[PDB]
């Protein structure tokens, strides 16, 4: 029983974390294979960032400008290239602890774990969910540009972050393993706004599964609803529309608890309307929406 | 910027985990050296589990009867003792990913990770603090004993937690790694109720001062108090009294920020009085205790 917010173990991860310098500028690398994946801003001073271009700054790079540092061992550099915003640098060294590993592209509302990085060293790791608005949640210093953000399927490592940007509300932009950003951020020093960071109703539906499992109760209310009537109250609270495909990735913790997605809807929408009233849900008095329901499935069911 | 519920990085200790089997029960356990630790109750039937005598259940054990399994490798069992309620099994091979490591008994309100096994296989991480009532709210399944806590200060793992019980109430009971229960707890499936799960004062102090830190400012107040009024609410409000050696180690984080300690006392004050308002802090709707002031200067600092 408990319900915590887990992430997946970094051990994999750690094994792939590099530093790489380019002058004076230390960021983090991922090293899978013989490429070293890294955020081309790299290559920058803070000066160029305000209005960089980086064909024209990488002219200016050769394979020894970067240096790749593994624990306390330099890694020789054979060839580097641009993909999107990360840089590939080939190396001469295949990673010996190189994982099965994926490069996943993620919709908004997954979750995955973060591994947060400075000088190629790993400080912590932390579970995030991609935003609706395609921004993360995180915690990162200055330093900790190319920590990355996985998920894990047994053995298997699904790469589906880079960190790159903190906007200036202190939320953060990055990009895929193809060095495409989430969302509409660009890797320059400029005024960029996020959208409305909405609720993850499918996600809040899940971890309200969630707590019936693990005894919270309380709020289980005798109404039931339909999508549109559900629907028509989650737009009035910033909550993401629900679709009959959420409903069906929701059906396993549905047969479980015995309680229909749409009467755990009704009870959502009873907990918009009424507030909390100084209560909590698993330790939590707002409704969290940073479990998918495969999280749920997971952790309430052990799966390692 | 940001301020996460982060966990140290998993690897040196998932490099440690293997499956212990006595008869029908298996559980985890922690390799160090030629040296697994594991919960005693490995030995116990659900039955036993009642009322165990564990002297006498382990008279009809020998080496043999513990299967210990390191990935798909059996190691081979030399030695076994009891220690309080661990098993310490002496096997023929150091373990060779064995991390520098001291065992660590914490005091309440100290954080630690939690990397949650089953069959000796990690399926996440998590931060978790010693309540001060000496449990833990974790997320265990059956299978999940063995499963450790620990803090990380640079390459050495300190070990402070084992997991073993679960609490009618779904909260957690363990030891240290000398096997000494946390409180008043035992290895035995009777009846044993917690006490008071009191608010860590001084963590929710260092979380206010992260929350300046991150821009999170509006319940700063005009107000300052002094320990014995701070205290006063505090005790109404099932919050630990704060003494001045907590104030000392607040110090780092009132120097940074140039907010007094005993005017962030009045801020925490005003919040217990007043409620949030349906406001919220770094994300939370209530005031959140498991950051040490420590663990607020590590994440503020990016120490790895
Ligand atoms: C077991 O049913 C599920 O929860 C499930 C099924 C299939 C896929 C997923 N992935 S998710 C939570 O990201 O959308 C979850
Ligand atoms: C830097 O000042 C601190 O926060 C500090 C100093 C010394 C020790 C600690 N350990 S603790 C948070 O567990 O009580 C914190």
């Amino acid at each position: 029983s408990g319900f915590r917010k887990m992430a997946f173990p970094s051990g994999k991860v750690e094994g792939c974390m590099v530093q790489v310098t380019c002058g004076t500028t230390t960021l983090n690398g991922l090293w899978l294979d013989d490429v070293v994946y890294c955020p081309r801003h790299v290559i920058c001073t803070s000066e160029d960032m305000l209005n960089p271009n980086y064909e024209d700054l990488l002219i200016r790079k050769s394979n020894h400008n970067f240096l790749v540092q593994a624990g306390n061992v330099q890694l020789r550099v054979i060839g580097h290239s641009m993909q999107n915003c990360v840089l590939k640098l080939k190396v001469d060294t295949a990673n010996p602890k190189t994982p099965k590993y994926k490069f996943v592209r993620i919709q908004p509302g997954q979750t995955f774990s973060v591994l947060a990085c400075y000088n190629g060293s790993p400080s912590g790791v932390y579970q995030c969910a991609m935003r609706p608005n395609f921004t993360i949640k995180g915690s990162f210093l200055n330093g900790s540009c190319g920590s990355v953000g996985f998920n894990i399927d047994y053995d298997c490592v699904s790469f589906c972050y880079m960190h790159h940007m903190e906007l200036p509300t202190g939320v953060h932009a990055g990009t895929d393993l193809e060095g495409n950003f989430y969302g509409p951020f660009v890797d320059r020093q400029t005024a960029q706004a996020a959208g409305t960071d909405t609720t993850i109703t499918v996600n809040v539906l899940a971890w309200l599964y969630a707590a019936v499992i693990n005894g919270d109760r309380w709020f289980l209310n005798r109404f039931t609803t339909t999508l549109n009537d559900f629907n028509l109250v989650a737009m009035k609270y910033n909550y993401e529309p629900l679709t009959q495909d959420h409903v069906d990735i929701l059906g396993p913790l549905s047969a479980q608890t015995g309680i229909a997605v749409l009467d755990m809807c009704a009870s959502l929408k009873e907990l918009l309307q009424n507030g909390m009233n100084g209560r909590t849900i698993l330790g939590s008095a707002l409704l969290e929406d940073e479990f998918t329901p495969f999280d749920v499935v997971r952790q309430c069911s052990g799966v390692t």
